[PDB]
């Protein structure tokens, strides 16, 4: 035999993300087979878990039972060493909580008004009439508010061109073969490595003279890193670690929270749909203004309910991840069942949230089905932002996000929905609607 230069055995549950979008696939075994059954490839035991009954084991067990780790090796070349899914746990779970206390209730109260000041003068950038792609405007605009929110005032006001630019390479660098293969020595991973190197040490300038200046205070993500410490340590996080952690919400936050937002407008703004549910929202709107005046305050974002529910329909409808998946580490039994330890488990967003019986006219449009859907008491029914312990930290910050962004469009512009509904691509790991995804707009 000639020489064997290597021999790989990859995890293969992570391709399912790069697989086209098998729902209907997906789908018909589930009406065959029941809420549980399993695909093997090459050997590897795939199990699917479908509707609020099959979710709990997924959702209700812990790190101990199920693991994100093999799941998320793709992201540890892309945050960096020792950040997140390239921690052990004792760390990990600490950068949790500092990123929990990022993205708190207390910290939205401050990001607020920077939302809305990036969103206001955005869109007063727009001409008098027009036809634009939503889904490439709100990405702009949605990695600006980032940049702010997260990066803080320095990099948005003199290094958001740069800043952004790094992104897109990382961005870039995540192909299929990244997930199984994520130090596959390739062209778009060393342009991978050398874009995070590059904006470890951007931060590190910013950082050196945050700390150089230590009485100035900072509304921003980058304040909460630079205080938090690790419990028995007072040395702080290294650049890198806070650096990966702004990748981590960067890679989290940007895909997911502007295809959500983009399926927002092109949902409520279908003719038909239109007619249905835009008069409810404007009303809200108009109650929303005579009550709290003009401006766009935490409070009155948290009170706009039938946007809040249009959001949520759009989310239930196509969720920008089809899959959340676990390593199985201690078998465990649902009803009559057995799932082997080795087992990689799925629940589909996409899936889950089609079944009938919970989401009845489940691929009918019908934010109001909220107002009933809300009082259920049964967990797990609606898992767009997954649940339980890794459930979106985001949640809250992207609701304020979206619901901005469509709160200063409604009161500014006339919108249509240029030709049919867009169809999802299913290209990346986060699907969004297929370009091109038009909305004309006129100033009312
Ligand atoms: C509409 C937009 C979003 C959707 C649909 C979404 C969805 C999700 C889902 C399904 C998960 C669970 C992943 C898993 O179980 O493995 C998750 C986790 C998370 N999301 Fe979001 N997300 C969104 C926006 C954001 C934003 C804007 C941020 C940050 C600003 C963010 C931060 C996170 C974080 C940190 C986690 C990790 C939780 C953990 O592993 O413990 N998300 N997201
Ligand atoms: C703290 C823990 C953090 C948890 C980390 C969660 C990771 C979330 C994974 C997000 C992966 C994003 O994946 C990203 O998808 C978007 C499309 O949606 C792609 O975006 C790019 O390609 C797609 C088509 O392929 C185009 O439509 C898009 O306009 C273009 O910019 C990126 O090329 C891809 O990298």
């Amino acid at each position: 035999l000639p020489p064997v230069v290597s021999s790989l055995i990859p995890f293969v549950g992570s391709g399912l993300s790069f697989a086209g979008g098998p729902l209907q696939y997906t789908t018909d075994a589930y009406k065959k087979y029941g809420d549980i059954f399993t695909m093997k490839v090459f050997g590897q035991r795939l199990t699917f878990l479908v509707g609020p009954d099959a979710h709990v084991p997924f959702f209700s067990q812990g790190d101990a039972e199920l693991s994100q780790d093999e799941p998320y090796q793709f992201s540890v070349p892309i945050f960096g060493p020792n950040v997140v899914y390239g921690a052990d746990l004792a760390h990990r779970n600490q950068q949790l909580k500092f990123i929990a206390a990022s993205l708190s209730t207390k910290a939205l109260q401050s990001y607020v008004p920077l939302i809305v000041k990036e969103a206001e003068d955005f869109f007063a950038k727009w001409d008098k009439s027009g036809t634009v792609d939503i889904r490439d405007a709100l990405a702009e605009l949605i990695i600006l508010t980032a940049s702010r929110c997260l990066m803080g005032k320095e990099i948005r006001e003199n290094l958001f061109t740069e800043v952004a630019k790094l992104y897109q390479t990382l961005d870039e660098g995540l192909l299929p073969i990244s997930v199984f293969f994520p130090y596959l020595p390739i062209p778009a991973h060393k342009r991978r490595d050398e874009a995070r190197l590059a904006m470890v040490r951007m931060f590190k300038k910013i950082i050196d003279e945050r700390r150089a200046n230590p009485e100035v205070k900072h509304n921003d993500c980058l304040q909460v890193f630079m205080d938090a410490r690790y419990r028995g340590e007072e040395q702080a996080l290294n650049d890198e670690e806070i650096t990966g952690l702004m990748i981590a919400l960067l890679f989290a936050g940007q895909h997911t929270s502007s295809v959500t937002g983009s399926w927002t407008g092109l949902l409520l703004f279908e003719a038909n749909n239109k007619k249905k549910f835009l008069p409810g929202v404007l009303e809200e709107q108009e109650e929303i203004r005579k009550e709290f005046g003009d401006e766009l305050t935490m409070e009155a974002l948290n009170k706009m309910d039938k946007l809040h529910r249009c959001v949520k329909e759009a989310l239930r409808m196509y969720p920008p991840l089809l899959f959340v998946m676990r390593k199985v580490i201690k078998p465990f039994s649902y009803k009559d069942y057995y799932v082997p330890e080795g087992d990689t488990v799925f629940v589909s967003p996409a899936l889950s949230m089609r079944v009938e019986e919970v989401f009845p006219n489940a691929d009918q449009y019908n934010p109001e089905r909220f107002v009933e859907e809300d009082k259920q008491a049964q967990k797990y029914r609606f898992v767009g932002f997954g649940a339980g312990r890794h459930g979106c930290m985001g949640e809250n910050f992207a609701y304020l996000q979206i619901k901005t962004i469509w709160s200063v469009l409604l009161r500014n512009f006339d919108i249509e929905l240029v030709g049919e509904l867009p169809k999802p691509d299913y290209t990346a790991m986060v699907v969004g609607p297929a370009h091109p995804c038009l909305l004309r707009y006129t100033r009312k």
